[PDB]
Formats: structure tokens, C-alpha cells, sequence
């Protein structure tokens, strides 16, 4: 429309209803012959160690990225004296289920070696701050549906009680085409009575960690291996699997349930080896993207409650490279939850509300200090936060209508910030999303306890994900970081032939 | 960038905040004038079949893809002796609503002949299976909304009576921004008493056949039509359109309702014809994608009750050309559902849970034997299945809180597996998923009844969908399957853009 | 695929599981250093007008598009005679919340001025209909989640309690991962009794005006400006921020409140900035898309009630150019809703159901004539209406099952049709969206009130939205409308590439 | 124990082959054996046919 | 009766037992982070031991 300011080109476009003329080909979709599903039953498993050794049938077989283990289980709980108490059954229609995600929240460290090169991630802590963060609605009803997956939205189970979003509800009570409560996940009960409860079922869980994936869409698999494996080591306390609502217990029982003994029977993983058609060849040595989770947790004893405000800091921690992303959040500290059976079961995994976060990049301070805590949300949802602003900063007020009564406040499970490091910190140049090395950061954020009932010693976490490339050939598994010279990055050409939105898709 | 194993090419992108500067065009939309909508009233509508003879206004007019038929009805119920009593009214607050979607499940076949070549479908069997596979809540609240659209997520209505997701619940009782259960759908009740009822309203529904679409997205409307016609032939029973729950009926048990009488007033189709500008001209003979749904059914004498497992042999079936995809699902055998009015109204749509399937081909034998039933759900969901894994494979527990009642088991919906052919099944070399050859499959599949109340009699369905081109010209029309040749498909040149994921979306 | 009518060119694509080889390339994402958020507290804010004046820190900084204001507020209520009494509190558990969305709802005109040229929208009217129109479930839980954003679907708040989709309700009672009801929004309750209530929080509203945005995608920020300023003139009545339910209060007709007063404290904008990394140069003069939203309405003296039909003409409102979109809906008349406080606080914001809209275009009398109400809605969800159809045209019965008091109906929110103007209305030859000429338009549509409680008078709106390039360059804010020529459109070379499904994404 | 098995499943090398056994075992039992082979390996289970 | 008998003191030689990346050695510099989380059982019968 060469009438505006500086002139510009016009193209015409066709409405969807009628094009109708354009060279329309027909695309024959070919995938290699003889796709197969293997089922390796773990050999060597204990209550504390699952141990699969699973090799590919050949070189030339390209195994698929989505892996997942299934595992049959057997739990028994026995009522405690002196309560008491107690009239009623030991399991309750609203009070209990499994903790999402059962299998991971127990695993100390999952571990796997692609082709003789050891790649591992720590599952226990990282996973709950990993759940909140990249799944929309569509994906939550897709693959991730296999383990209990509903997230902890109430600050303490006791308050949620009977509610329509209550995490531990039955199958009824969750609207249509919506995320189910964890009570709805099937298990069959041999006996449930006062004094005793014995239940049994089957638990699925997808192996998390790169270069495998729990995103829906997927890319090309890892030909050409000769070796593969998996090893999960589990915490010895192993009672963390169950979740229970405080409502029943009263004061000084304190609670009915403890103790309980969980047991496993040999689990078995499921791999999918396709093999390509003879006519079309795959290359001899091939490359893949590969990320890597790293965590440092800092604990300071001081205890704020029920709702005081304070400030914290972390010891400086040097890094060897800019990491692609970074996650900051204050959790209810781990050390206090572990002692005692009562406590381990009946505390949801939630975060404190961040009044303000200020952090320093390397030898540089004051970053993000000025931005409103509500602003923290704005640029993080853009990262993909998927949770109503209301639950981030969580605390909500419902007022009751009867004279001589005070209104009651409800704690709501705060948020977790994340700031893609070229996106939301900005970088002096030339520095990239990968370049080595040696930058050092520390964080100092001010939090507020919102939980209405318990004093909470807190803690801070920082998860980074370094980025690099893992090249597999038979038989090698070279991996790098840095990958680009600090000079070569300063003058690489910006191409308009991609959409920054394309790089959101490669999680991560 | 060169620094890992093999050197890799370097490019740099702009963060989305500062994407300027790139040359930016002003795009002018040119979509031809005269989008109008005609309302053809049926001539020769009887009690048994409606018929519409509706021709385009002129040559030169593109008839758009979405079409739908509105139909005013009338129904009367009559409480039967001697089930009495018989207290309160026949229609209840949340006890009943239209079976969804109604006038499609009644129709025996709908057949539309585009331009002197007939394109026919058999809906009564096909519909429910097709229904699940391509809905993303956003799409199921779009066009899919017009006919009551909520499918039964319970094995028996009985148990679901107090429940938030109840498939036939009143408008109050749906979550905000979600699917609404069939009790929502509006219509005037002239009377409701004990001993009689009568209801009157106009209910829509689309033509579901290919071509024409229920999928939201849309593409090129079929020009240059010169003739069109639609025939609906509906089954005798009719009583099926209504649904209703177990609890209310009693003690024999025999329901309150039977018998009842439906009617139809003159109906009417509704379709629109955009017409191009003289400027931008359209080709004299053009080609459209054309799928063809075909279904094969077997019946087994043998019963299982009410949660005992069994195996089944799918009957043999020789095809001419590889089907693009195919859907197998066991379900409750029809004949039973038809005999007797109450029985006919009472029982839902749902299937039995597939414990494992093992299909064969023409000498590739046992394919898919070892893949866990869970593994089955996975590859299916990638083709779009769209429901939590918990409700596929549906059995769920609700544990009871009172001493010392047993805990009750709820069946849900048996799943339906779908396997795109090039994708999961693995073709022999050089023949893709369209080509003409003689191949015959069988699908032996073991499956369990999970519904607690009735003995199931089973039946197995296998719905295949073939892919071909249909050239509509002026004047004549022409479809041909197996459009590619085996020597051709062997060596066809391989392209990167656009990749497959985008490709599937044209449905399907 | 040579052998089906006209030979079709035939290429092969690769599956997902095996990309496997395709030239992959490491990509440095380099976006400039320095993203920071300055908050500008509004000097000279009062109770009735806010005034910000936000200056650029320096040249060379892009200003990030997404802007939002954050106001702290304070309200006190009072019980009146003589409805009382009246026991219980003023504030009820599920009977009252903010009107969604509160702060803008009150605003007469939100006006800004970029770089010395003033652009404004009239917010109070526009907002509520331009609210339904472009959000999915994914986006309403994204940004828009900062204000209360659940929309009024009930024709009166009377019926809404108690139900799990009632707009004004407690946070619990919303099913997992869905639009939260408006009573969720957090805010402190200083005191609550019979005769007195008082609340004090802080609430945000993202600024709804182009070029600035409020939906998902994110696009290039405006550089380079030297001045920027805003001015909201709040409507004077300023009791419309709150909302009530009618169920409470006397059969006599009198309300609980009473009166109330509102007061704001200091309020403050939050602008993003970032300074482009020194090496890459942003061009001196740049150009952005911009849309001018304008509205007109016509009043009517006679009234209809409670559910009978009527028809209306609209006067000839002459649009100066052809706008991109055009909206049209019949709203309950303002002249009445602003009187008597009680009337002002307690009515929702919804529409009378359109039965047939038959409008006259540029020299055509009778475009869209005989398309069924159903038929109109179809083609508007391709403009992303989003809300389910049964809510559009809203009427919904609800039978009870007790003897023998006849069943109740419920009014539901009526739709608001929208015709995209080059697409759905169909345009002259050689003329297109941008093209500027003087054209007369006057709608004529019939509407039936569905709400069964009150007499309604009808306003009618017609909100257009134009298209023009605006060329920022310090210091000038050059604007245009109608940049393509009546000639030029003729022979604009049809090109794709460019996808129409992408074009529905660049929306304002 | 053959008479009690509902089904015996045995997968080899990753491809599962199984035989139902409650009733299929008695058909196969009378059929192919002769005296000299009946009295060999098949001597371990109490294997004399009900006549 | 049960006797507590003195807990252990674990010592891992750093390069040898812990494992160490390419081009790093016993006296190279500098700046790596270290964090250790081990779990302990008290054995001493008589006294409550703060640790």
C-alpha cells in the first residue's frame, strides 16, 4: 500500500473458503518397517533398587525417545495407638490417594547410560518444580496422564476439605475434559477396616531426563546405540508415596495412620525399537540436542509464621557457563519434613509467596529489583507457567455469613519464577546461551509465609539447565558445552527464517 | 559454533521483544463477494426418511464445507403399569437428557451424492468411535456444540447420580469454561406430571461425512457443483434418542417410562455459497482429498460377567489398498441393546477395556503382541485420542467411609485403539499407506468387562479409512483410490518442509 | 500418484520417530542486554482521574508492548433502612465479588498519547463484548489472569447460587485447571458485621489499547519514542465497580446496601524496556500495525418483557473506510442501569438473544437475510467466539421432579455476532479492507429478551475496528488510514506462502 | 498342575507366545504318544489317562 | 545388652575415588563447588545426642 509514510509492498491473499488454485501435491508418509515393542523385566530389583539392562537388537535400529517404566506394588498401613480414636475406616473417601507423581517423588536419583556415557539427573526435588512449568491443558490430558498428576493447589490439605478442586477427590467431582483428582487413579483394596488397610495396584511413570521426553510432540530417536541401561536408587524412608489429609487426626493423636510398609514386585520398562527401510539410509555418526539439570539448595534455620515477612540470601555459586534457563523458588524446607511418619505423609509440596525477588548476575547486582512481584509472573507465564495468577502469590479470602463469626483466610501455594537467561536477564556481549565460562551469581529474595497453620523453616533452590550437544556414533558418546567461540557468536548472521516460537518448542 | 565433534552451521535469532527490523508487508485480503445462506426445506420427508434436493444457484459458485440439518420434533412419554408407584414426575431434575449426539445415532445411513457420484456413510455404528479422536476442548466448544455433545463417561448411569461430571446433568453443575452436559440443551416442556409428559424443540446436527467437515479449521469449498442431494434413512426403533438412569426405576427391575412416541415436522438443510470475483479466476477441473470410512463387524456367542476376562478372534478381511488408519474396539453387542424399550433407553455408548491386542497381517504375524495395554494408549493418543489414561482402561475405586461397608467399584469407558498404518504398524518395504495391493489382516484381541451390573455380550468392530483423490469437475465427479504406483512410491524424493506433525492436522 | 485425473506431483515425507537425518544447526539466541521494569507512580491521581507521565530513559531503547496499571483501593459499605432485617453479614460467601473486570469497567475513556499524537479508546462500553471474542482457555489463564476475568453467563445473579459455575463464588468450588470464579480474587477484610463492611487491596488491569497488547503472542516493541503519557478519566458514579446477587433482600423489593464509597491510593504504571545490544543497529524510522476501535449506538423508547420478540432499525451510520472487523449486539439499555444504585450494582452485563439479523450493506438491501440464528453463530466462531453455543442464544430450561410445581427456565447470555468484513459480508470488486471511501451501513435485527425476571429496554451497538499503519520515528507519531489504493488492489499479485490461519493471529 | 493352569504364557527374546492349558492339554495328551515314549519323559507327572 | 562401638570416619581420596573431569588434577586451580548430604544413625545407648 504505497501510500503510507515510507512506502511498502502489498501482497494479496486468499480467504480460507476459496483459494482455490495452487499446486497441491500428495505426500506419501513413509516410516521404516518392522516397528516393535520390547518389554524388559528388570532383573535384580529390590525395595531400594530397580535395575534394567536393555540392549538394542542391532546398530541400524533407531529406538524412540519416550520411555516409561511400570511397577506393581503392595502397601499396608496399620493404625497407631493411642489416638484416640478411633471409629471409622482407616482410608477415607476424600482424605487420601497417591502423591503425584508417586514413583518419582520417592526416587533419590534416576540414572541411565547412553552407549557407555553416564547421564543422570536427581529426581526427588527437581521434579515438583518441573511439573508446574511446561504443560498446558492439552498435554496434561495426553501422555502425562499415566501417573497421578494433579498438582498440589492447597497450602495444607486440611483446609481444602470437601471442595471441587480438592486434590484427593473421587472420580465424581471433576468436570468433563478436565484434570482429574488423584483419588480417581485406580487401585483395588483387599481390606479396609479400622486397625488395618491393605491395597494393591500398578504404577506407571515416565522416565524423565534428557534426551528422552515427556512433552507431547517428539523428535527423532537415538540410532545408533550398542548399549543402554537404567538404575533407580530409592530413599530408604519410602513412606513419602502416600498422601493424607489432616482433618481426621485431631490434636495429640496426633494422627491415625503411622506406621506403613511398602513393597515392590519386579517392575519392567518398555522400549520401542523401529528399524528403517533398507532403501533409505541413516547417517553413520549423528547429532542431538542435550540439556542437563543442576541444583544447589541453601538452608538457613530461622522460622517465620504464621505469616511474617523476611529476607534471605544464598552463598555465591560460580557457574561454568551461561545456562539456558534458571528457576528460583522457596520451598518448605526438606529437613523438617523427613522426621516422623505423621509429617512425611501429611504435608503438601507447595511454595511461599514471593513479595520481591532481586538477584545479581556476575559481579553485577540489582537485577530485577525494581519489577513488581506481579511483574515476575508476567514474564514467567510468557515462559509457560500455565497457572492462574491467583495461585501464584497465593492467598484467598472467603467470608462467611453468620453473625458473631470471623471470616477465614486460605493459603494457596505460591509460585516459582523462571527467567530464560538471554531473555530476562540480558547479557553483556558477546555472550550467548551456551558460551563458557565462569560467571558467578547469587540470589536474595524476600518471601512471605502464607500457610495458615504451621510455622515453616524455609529453604531456597536454584535449578539451572546448561545447554550443549550430544553426538552419538558406534561406539562413542561425545558431549560438549560452550560449542561456540565468544568471538564467533559476536558476528553470526541473524536469520529471519525462523520464529522465536520455534525454539520454545524444543524443551528444555 | 564449530567446536563439537563435527562442526555445525551457525545462525542467530532475535528475541521476540526486539524483532524489528525485517521488511514488513501489508497483506490485503481478497475474498470474493456474496456469502449467502439458503434454507432448503425437505420435500418428501416422511416418518421414516427425509430427502433434500438442493442445487447450487449457478455455476461459478463454491459451496462451502460445513453443512447442518435443523429438525423440529415432538415426543410424548407414558408411565407404565404396574411398576407403580410412581411418585413425582417422569422427567427428573438431573436424571435424564438427550443421548448425545442424538439424530446421528438414530440415523441408519446418511447419503449425499455430490454431482451424480454418490458418497455414502453408515452412521449408527461409526459415530461414537469417530467422536473421540479429534477434539481439543477448543474444538469441542466450537461447531461441535450445536447438537448436545457430551459422551457417557460412565458404565452405568445408576452410580453417577450425585456427581459433578455426570453426563446428563443440568446447566448449573458444569465448570466455568468447559463442556456442558446434555441436561443443558434447551427445549420447551409443555407438561410434566406423574402419568404423562410431552416435550417440543428444534435440535440441530451436522452432516458428518467426507467430504464436508466437523473439524473447525476449514479449507477449499467444492466448486463447481451442478447437482447435490441428501438422503437420511432412520431406524425403526427411534426410542433410542432419549437416555435415562437406573436408580429411579425399581424392584423388578423395570423403569417408569415405556412406551413413548416421537414425531418430526418438516425439516431443513442449511448451506452457503461464496462466489468468486471476475478478477481472480478458478480452474475448470480441480481435485479434493477424499476419505472413505468403512466398517467390519463380528459377533461372538459367549458371555462374561460382570468382570471376568476372555479372548476374541477378529474375523478375517481382505483389503485392496492399505487404509490410512484403522480403529478397533470391542463393545456391548447391539442386539441386546435393541430388544425391549427400557433396556433400549437405559444403556450408554461405552466399550470394554482392552487388556492386550495382538493383530496380524498377511504373514507378518503377531505384530504388537508384547506392548503393554498402557503402551497401546500411548501411540493412540499421538493420533489424538484425548482422554486421561485413567478413564481409558476404565475401572476406578471409590473407598467408603463407614464401618464396615465394602468399597464400591466404578466402571468407566473402555478405550478405543487407533493405529495409523505407516506410523505404528510397520509396512513392508516400498508400499506406502495408499497403494493398491491385496493384503488381509486379522485382529485377535483380549478384553475385560468392568461394568458391575449386567452381563456383557461382546462384539468387535474394525473401522478402516482409505485415502484417495476425488476430482470434481464440470461436469461429473470422480474418485480413485490406490492413486500411487509401487515402482513410483519406492523411490520418491524426500522433503523436509513441511514436516509430518503439521501434515496430520488436515484430518483424517 | 501419476494416474489420478490430472497428474499430481508426489513427494515423500519422513515419520516422527525417525527424522532422522536433516541438516541441524546450533542457534545462538541473542537478545540485547538490560531488560528492566520502571514503575511510574501517577503524579496527580485523584479519586476521579489518574495521570501518568512516563518518560523513556534514553534513546536506543525499545519499549516493551505489554503494559499494565496497578491500583490500591479501599471500600466501605453500609446497611440501609428499611429492608432490614436482615441478620448475617453484608458480605456473603458466594453472593458478591468485583464486577469483572473492575478497574476498566468503571473508566469513561482510557486515553494515551504516544510521542505527541493522541490515541484513545472508550473503554466502559467496548470492553465487555470485546472480552468474549478472542480468548481461548489457554489465554484466559495466561495474562488476562491478573484481573477477575470470569464472565457473566447468567442473565440474573438470582439463579446462579448455588452452582459450581456461578460467576461470583469462593475459590474452592472451581474444578482443577479452569477459569476461577470472581470471588477467588484475594483482598483483606478489615471488618465485617451487620450494618458495616470494609475491604482494602490492590488490583491490576492490563491496558487494553493498540499498539499495546493483551493477548498471548508478543511482538516487536515501539522504538523509538521520546514521550509517552496516559490519562484515564473515570466515570463519575463509581459504584459500578462492585457486583451483588439479587436473591438476598426483601420481597418488598428493597436492597441491603445501602450506600458505599470507594477511594484509591497512589496508583502506578509498569513499563518494560530493553536496550538493543550495541552491535546490532535498529533502523531510524519504523512502522507498526494499528487499529482504531470506534462505536456507535441507537436508543429505543418502547420496552419488551419478559420473553417476547421485537425488531429494530439503526439509522444510517456512515463508516469512513472499510473496517477489518465489525461487531453487533443488543445490550440492556444504560439509561436505566445507572439509576437508584441497587439497580446499578446488581444487574449483570449480558445480551438479548438475536433471532435473525438482516443488515444492509453498500447498496445491497438484505445481506445475510435468511440465515437461521444458528447459522449466524457458526461463521462467527471462525472469528473465535469461544463460548459454547448453548450459552449463545441462551435459554435453558431445568425441570424439577416434585409434584406438582411447573419447571423453571433460565435466561443465559445472548450472543454477540461479529462479521469480519472482507470475508463474511463479501465486498465490491477491486476494493478491500484498507481502501478508504465513504460508505453507509445500517443494521436491522430482531431480538427476544430471554431473562424472565425483569422488563428490558434495548440499546444496540455496532463496534467497528479499522486498519492503518502508524510510523513512529522520534520525534513524530505519523498515522494513516486507507493506505492501499482503489486501483492498487485490482492487480495485487495473489501470493502464498502467507497463510490465512496466521492472519487471524495478528489481531487487535 | 497342568489341569489347573488357566493359561501358561512364555515370551522368547521379546515376542510373546502363549498357550491356554486347562482343556487344550487333554486333547493333546491322548494323541501322539506311544508306549515307549509315554514311559520316558512323560513319566514325571502322574500321567495315566482316565479310561 | 547392646554396645555402641564408635562410628566411622569416611575418607575419599579426591582424584582417585570421586572421579574427575578431563584436564583437571590434584593441585589444579580453581573454584569448584562442593555439597555433601550423608545420613547418620546414632548408636550410643545412654545419651540423647545432638549431632
Amino acid at each position: 500500500m504505497s501510500n503510507s509514510a515510507i512506502p511498502l509492498n502489498v501482497v494479496a491473499v486468499q480467504e480460507p473458503r476459496l483459494e482455490l488454485n495452487n499446486e497441491r501435491t500428495w505426500v506419501v508418509v513413509k516410516g521404516g518397517q518392522q516397528v516393535t515393542y520390547y518389554p524388559f523385566p528388570s532383573t535384580s530389583f529390590s525395595s531400594n533398587q530397580f535395575n534394567f539392562i536393555c540392549n538394542p537388537p542391532s546398530a541400524q535400529t533407531v529406538l524412540d525417545r519416550l520411555v516409561f517404566i511400570q511397577v506393581p506394588y503392595d502397601i499396608t498401613f496399620t493404625a497407631n495407638p493411642s489416638h484416640a480414636g478411633i471409629t471409622e475406616n482407616l482410608l477415607q473417601p476424600g482424605r487420601d490417594a497417591f502423591r503425584a507423581f508417586p514413583i518419582s517423588s520417592i526416587t533419590n536419583t534416576l540414572n541411565a547410560t547412553i552407549n557407555g556415557f553416564p547421564v543422570n539427573i536427581e529426581l526427588a526435588q527437581i521434579i515438583h518444580a518441573l511439573s508446574r512449568y511446561h504443560t498446558p491443558l492439552k498435554v496434561k490430558n495426553g501422555w502425562m496422564s499415566m501417573q497421578p498428576s494433579f498438582e498440589d493447589n492447597y497450602q495444607s490439605y486440611r483446609d481444602a476439605d470437601g471442595a471441587n478442586n480438592n486434590p484427593l477427590g473421587v472420580f465424581t467431582s471433576a468436570a468433563g475434559l478436565s484434570e482429574l483428582p488423584r483419588g480417581s487413579y485406580t487401585m483395588n483394596v483387599v481390606t479396609n477396616t479400622t486397625t488395618t488397610a491393605r491395597i494393591t495396584g500398578v504404577l506407571y511413570e515416565q522416565v524423565f531426563l534428557p534426551p528422552f521426553l515427556w512433552d507431547g510432540e517428539q523428535a527423532g530417536g537415538l540410532a545408533n546405540l550398542t548399549s543402554l541401561t537404567f538404575n533407580w536408587v530409592l530413599n530408604n524412608n519410602l513412606a513419602r508415596i502416600w498422601s493424607h489429609s489432616d482433618i481426621t487426626n485431631d490434636v495429640s493423636g496426633n494422627s491415625t495412620i503411622g506406621s506403613m510398609n511398602i513393597s515392590f514386585q519386579q517392575p519392567s520398562m518398555y522400549l520401542g525399537f523401529v528399524t528403517p527401510r533398507l532403501n533409505i539410509p541413516i547417517p553413520p555418526r549423528i547429532t542431538y540436542p542435550y540439556f542437563k539439570l543442576s541444583r544447589y539448595t541453601t538452608q538457613f534455620q530461622n522460622t517465620l509464621a504464621p505469616n511474617a515477612s523476611s529476607t534471605f540470601k544464598s552463598n555465591v555459586v560460580q557457574l561454568d557457563s551461561i545456562p539456558r534457563k534458571l528457576y528460583l523458588f522457596v520451598k518448605q524446607s526438606d529437613n523438617v519434613i523427613y522426621q516422623n511418619l505423621n509429617n512425611q505423609i501429611t504435608t503438601p509440596d507447595v511454595f511461599l509467596q514471593i513479595n520481591n525477588l532481586n538477584l545479581t548476575w556476575n559481579n553485577q547486582q540489582g537485577i530485577l529489583s525494581g519489577a513488581s512481584s506481579q511483574n515476575l509472573y508476567d514474564f514467567s507465564v510468557q515462559n509457560g507457567y500455565n497457572k492462574t495468577w491467583s495461585e501464584f502469590n497465593g492467598v484467598t479470602q472467603q467470608f462467611n455469613g453468620v453473625s458473631g463469626q470471623p471470616t477465614k483466610v486460605i493459603g494457596l501455594e505460591g509460585g516459582i519464577v523462571c527467567l530464560e537467561l538471554g531473555k530476562d536477564v540480558g547479557l553483556r556481549d558477546d555472550e550467548a546461551e551456551g558460551v563458557i565460562g565462569n560467571f558467578n551469581l547469587q540470589v536474595q529474595m524476600t518471601v512471605t509465609n502464607t500457610n495458615q497453620y504451621v510455622t515453616v523453616t524455609p529453604d531456597m533452590y536454584i535449578v539451572a539447565v546448561y545447554d550443549g550437544t550430544l553426538v552419538i556414533s558406534n561406539t562413542s558418546a561425545m558431549a560438549s558445552i560452550g560449542v561456540a567461540s565468544k568471538e564467533e557468536v559476536l558476528n553470526a548472521r541473524i536469520t529471519h527464517g525462523v520464529s522465536y516460537n520455534e525454539l520454545q518448542r524444543i524443551y528444555g
